């Protein structure tokens, strides 16, 4: 027995903390305190969506969402949450779904009260000015014309067509000039009645997440949540027909199960993490090995208080009938396999799934809690969930370029629906297998040869190896897809051992990234050399299907995103290697193992771009790069961006309705920093958009002289506060050290308006 | 629809992360990364306890637990975990339970690998030397004789007597000179078969928690957990038997014991506990106190086998009459039925409140809870099914009274005076319980015209804390203190739901009223403190009297060395002083006005030396307790004291506990008592006398008088660099952080650091020669 008498002084860990409340008005509150965090975020969810709009007002809810950003009893639209977030360099978005609606933002810690002040106000007392309604009728009709051509929007309408239950399921919900009406006065009282009936506190939930303490978060809830007003069932979905949908693009198989909507939905996040696992033995490895398919994602959509659709969305290869039957047969057997997961496997994959979640940004964590997949809990009723789903009614949507039927107006969208030509399911008897025990990491042999290696922040912890091609074009598009296909099994294995391996584009720059312990990078780099040398023909084929899918996906994007895709190639055989962290002996063993990397490793040693599109949509992407390498410039470009961005949006989006995409931002692309302008319009031509951007630049030429030195100091403090702090997670942190060089920049701060005005004109005149 | 094109680049929040693995060898690993934490901790739990010892070797497990801290293949007892935790100033302990055993430590972050090295080595390859066995038989037999006088040990033996199911339940498990026997080489073969059978990786779970990344913790778990043995039993559930009355000195108790399946999710028990211990009006404690049926409760949970547990509700009662016991059971059953009605919002509020108390624990204690106690709550845990499982479970009653009849008998090697349970009838229907649901806004209190003084450190800084403390030790009686607690305890629980804090607690000898929260909250709470504390109804003064007598009886039934620590503040020695630590000038000034109506005169804080204190006990236990106060209050002084204590602490332990078994309690530690800092020595022995123990401490101070000059400058530089890192950090929680600022003065203590040997020994002189 212990020989101690008095306990040693003890200091608590200071971890994440949660708390739940119900205000006296009926608002539910969920606070999450994350000490030390950079960002704070908030989200209000309302229990009403599209399905709750009156049958006579299609898209009423969509319109209400737009209009809440158009001014409230204590804030005009500019001083409201939209304009305040933009000045602040925050994030902000909202979503109207079938049965629920949500509004949410992300800012720095301190200005949280001001943000909730405005979120609370727009939710409680929107102006709903007839004049604003008139404007947003046009904005939605534009979004409606654009949505008539969107693959996902039409896929989701098609999926709902596979089920029945109630009228709203198959209604039009986007809205349109036709549907909103000529009587702007009767539209505005429909809005007021919807808002008055559903935007009550007993019908809302507020999530709060920031570095603030639970006590500070409670007070903000009481203060801003207390100022919301105080004061009906859908039947469940029944399975109908399978279908085929004809759409341009890579073919899909979407298996859609109709499920009850349970309170405990974290199991679905663990299911997602297993479904998306690339490891050998899993579902994706099997589909690729047989060239049945290449990717999957999970859709979950609540359709009512006790009714939901869960959709497994496969990108497939041939789109043939026997392909679909093999895929569905594989999914049902894999779901069976998941019954055998041991407690340790459920915990391992469950907490793997939750750390994918904790790595999202606050805004996106709150989104997932409110409308997406919650965090996993280790004592859910896993096998009871599994048995619910495998028995749930399920229908199949094949999406194909040629599919049959003729186009038809369904839910206000053009849907070409034809019968599903299915083959018989053939039992999948081959066993699936999943990670369980992690063995000791092999110790690779070192080559005698040796390649050059940059080593930064030596002998610091959490080492990261970054391998990148010399330039844009030193690695081809088809080679990347070959890299990703071959390393995908192995990166999955490394993720269980807590290593990271990825091959991804980061701001136009292909990076191979390797991180973990010292053993992990050594073993992993060895695995990379072998996986990429003798490439079996499955993986060449898969790489060719992935590239085809990537091309088809691009041709079917909206033009402004397609123009952004085209920016890297408009701005422009050896690789470079940089190790960030780790000791000297790590640097040297990696030096040897890099010699067996299949590509030679060498040691590391633009005028404005205008892109346009014409036709059914008009788009302008203007990139004004900074020619210099100076610290004072790259600082000024960021201060300029921050001052320009809210002005650009307010002038061209809210005042004049130039189009649905309106954005001026700082952007880095293939190591070139510069200012980005983006516009896409249904009416104005690309050249008309370039004219209005030039007009905005001329405006800024004379307006920034007059910026209150109050506004400038607050802007240069705010951006030095965002920027001096390197990232937490070491992959983002390793790029910021090796590539972006955030450190050297807040160095040149602050500066005078004379120096800023100087950098302005150097940037936007020839 | 959104008008953006490119995503704004964002940084993740750097929160807590968790991961689980299984090594090739079968070890389960559960990691928790706590970025920025000061401490790291590790626990290994082994699926074997006392019930698993062979019937022929009473106490084999207890001995194995003692003998694993006596050296292993790569580490002596001094270089091993015990001595190494002592050096680095960390925490260490172990527990053998009915069917499970755990070893765990807590240290600073960086040296975690060193501790895993030692922990791994002692779990895998203990020496188990005969000379140390025979030596440890003595320590345990002394622990046996002491435990035959422990109230809780005997209570836990009586509870098992109310159940049946398998032989080990009622066996003797402490061990004794008698039970261990004279054939020491046969004892050593028994240990080693026990170890070699149960101490293998497939039977072990490793918990690690620190500021390290998940990838680092994973690497450490591989390195040290992979060096554990490889290569790969049930007990039947428990039947209810008899109720009992157990006769023991001390405040009467009632213990209601439910026999349960041992399920895999037990976090619902932590929510039940948060509800059980809630002082709010409408709940269970408030009802017992309003009727003077009893004054406290706690929850016990004991795994007994793979699908058998005992859950025990342990009430400190008032009178202990048959009628009182039946009122308390009637209330508990009604209350458990009340918890059925909790809404999902109430389940989420109390479950997360519960987890917040879990997260206030130190790393070491979180790991203990996970492995052996109440895990964290999960918000979708079939609450009503587990409540329905509990309300349908067989249950038995143990009244514990100072005189209960029957006559002593030897049961589980313990003296137990079991009597029949005198049982009244339940009260057929009884009043409804109610629980917090909605939080209304907080009342704004009105100011008085008067005004009081109030310092104000760290102005206009967030998370303010109001500390009211009496002027000295005799400014508030141990009677009024118990009356303050009884009047605020209701009001403190309600502020806890709104996330403020209100406490009247003794902090290192200093009574302290603490209030923390928003500015609105402190004002409201301070106003409530005044109203609740002005006029106390006889109910509240009775409650205080019951609580005072309970404190007295607990004290005079504790182990001697603990009773002497309780006397140290008295042996060292009516207005109040007001401090605010954070907040506006307007907070300070309105607080200033609201303090005028504090029923005790507040004054401004004013601005001597104490000889050493020797406390002693003689009788069946012999205990000595010496506090050598530092008599100045210079910085270099209050630093040197902390260096010495760090240097002394393992030396005191290695010589007196290990090298000479001088007793089962042995400790040298810096200590701080009613504002006096100093060095504290504590010893308790079943053979040496208090004056003989004083002699070894006298002797020990001379060894360091000479030996201290000869300390490797690297060990001193190292000792001051670990001291300085830990000390310069101010606490996370704002209350501790408030005390450290406004009382302890932690910042100043390290201003003087480092120090050279000449004034370290200069300070050692003043402390002990005078
Ligand atoms: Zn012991
Ligand atoms: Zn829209």
């Amino acid at each position: 027995h212990s020989s101690g008498l008095v306990p040693r002084g003890s200091h608590m860990a200071s971890m994440t903390l949660a708390a739940s409340w119900q205000l006296d008005n009926g608002l539910a509150v969920r606070a999450i305190s994350t000490p030390g965090a950079e960002a704070a975020a908030a989200l209000v969810r309302i229990e009403a969506g599209s399905f709750q709009a009156p049958a006579a007002w299609p898209g009423l809810a969509h319109l209400l969402e737009h209009m809440l950003f158009r001014g409230s009893a204590n804030f005009s639209a500019q001083d409201g949450l939209m304009g305040w977030t933009q000045a602040a360099g925050g994030r902000l978005n909202a979503t109207t779904q079938a049965t629920q609606t949500a509004f949410f933002f992300e800012v720095g810690a301190d200005p949280l009260a001001e943000g909730l002040a405005r979120l609370s106000d727009m939710l409680a007392a929107p102006q709903l000015a007839a004049e604003a309604i008139a404007q947003e009728i046009e904005v939605i009709d534009a979004e409606y014309r654009l949505l008539r051509a969107d693959g996902e929007t039409r896929c989701e309408a098609a999926q709902r067509q596979m089920f029945s239950g109630f009228d709203a399921l198959h209604r039009f919900h986007i809205g349109s000039r036709a549907a909103f009406g000529s009587d702007i006065s009767a539209l505005q009282q429909a809005l007021r009645q919807f808002h008055h009936h559903y935007y009550r506190a007993p019908n809302m939930t507020l999530w709060l997440q920031g570095p603030q303490s639970l006590e500070q978060l409670h007070a903000l809830a009481q203060r801003y949540g207390g100022g919301l007003p105080s004061g009906e069932t859908l039947p469940p979905l029944a399975a109908g027909q399978d279908y085929t949908l004809s759409l341009p693009g890579a073919p899909q198989l979407r298996l859609v199960f109709t499920l009850p909507h349970c309170r405990s939905r974290g199991w679905l996040r663990r299911l997602e993490r297993l479904l998306l696992d690339d490891a050998p033995g899993g579902l994706l490895a099997r589909l690729r090995a047989h060239a049945w398919g290449d990717a999957v994602r999970l859709g979950y959509a609540r359709c009512g208080e006790n009714s939901a659709l869960l959709s497994f969305i496969f990108t497939v290869n041939h789109g043939s009938a026997s392909e679909a039957a093999h895929i569905e047969s594989a999914l049902l057997a894999w779901l069976q396999a998941l019954n055998a997961l041991t407690p340790g496997q459920l915990a391992h994959f469950g907490q793997l799934a939750n750390r994918d979640f904790h790595r999202l940004a606050p805004l996106d964590q709150l989104r997932a809690r409110a409308l997406g997949l919650p965090p996993t809990e280790q004592h859910d009723d896993w096998t009871r969930q599994l048995a619910m789903l495998m028995a749930a009614p399920r229908r199949r949507l094949a999406v194909l370029p040629e599919g049959g039927g003729e186009t038809r107006e369904i839910q206000g969208l053009p849907l070409t629906l034809g019968p599903f030509v299915g083959a018989a399911l053939t039992p999948t008897v081959e066993p699936f297998r999943f990670f369980s025990a992690s063995a000791a990491l092999p110790i690779p042999p070192l080559p005698a040869g040796q390649a050059p290696l940059r080593h930064l922040h030596p002998d610091e912890a959490q080492p990261v190896l970054l391998l990148r091609p010399s330039s844009h074009g030193a690695l081809s598009e088809e080679q990347a897809c070959g890299l990703q296909a071959a390393l995908r099994p192995e990166a999955a294995e490394l993720a269980h051992r807590e290593g990271h391996l990825s091959v991804e584009r980061h701001q136009g720059v292909w990076l191979l990234q390797l991180a973990g312990s010292h053993g992990l990078i050594c073993h992993g780099l060895n695995v990379v050399n072998r996986a990429l040398t003798a490439q079996p023909p499955a993986i060449i084929n898969e790489a060719a299907r992935n590239l085809r899918h990537a091309q088809l996906k691009q041709q079917n994007d909206i033009a402004i995103r397609r123009l952004l895709a085209q920016l890297p190639a408009a701005l422009n055989p050896y690789w470079h290697a940089t190790l960030v962290g780790g000791d000297g002996e790590l640097k040297r063993r990696l030096s040897h193992l890099l010699y067996d990397f299949p590509y030679a490793i060498t040691a590391e040693p633009h005028p404005p771009v205008t892109l346009t599109e014409s036709g059914a949509e008009h788009a302008l992407l203007q990139f004004y790069p900074l020619q210099s390498d100076e610290a004072e410039g790259r600082w000024a470009l960021r201060v300029l961006a921050r001052l320009y961005a809210p002005r650009y949006f307010q002038r061209l989006r809210v005042e004049r309705n130039v189009g649905y995409v309106v954005q001026c931002t700082f952007h880095r692309c293939t190591h070139v920093e510069g200012l980005l302008f983006a516009l896409q319009s249904p009416t104005f031509t690309a050249e008309q958009l370039r004219q209005l951007t030039d007009e905005f630049l001329q405006q800024m030429h004379h307006e920034l002289t007059h910026v209150s030195v109050g506004e400038l100091e607050q802007t240069q403090q705010a951006l030095q506060q965002n920027l001096q702090r390197l990232s937490a997670e070491p992959l983002q942190r390793a790029r910021e050290i090796a590539l972006e060089n955030r450190a050297t920049i807040a160095a040149a701060a602050p500066i005078t308006l004379t120096q800023l005005l100087h950098w302005q004109q150097r940037l936007f005149v020839a």
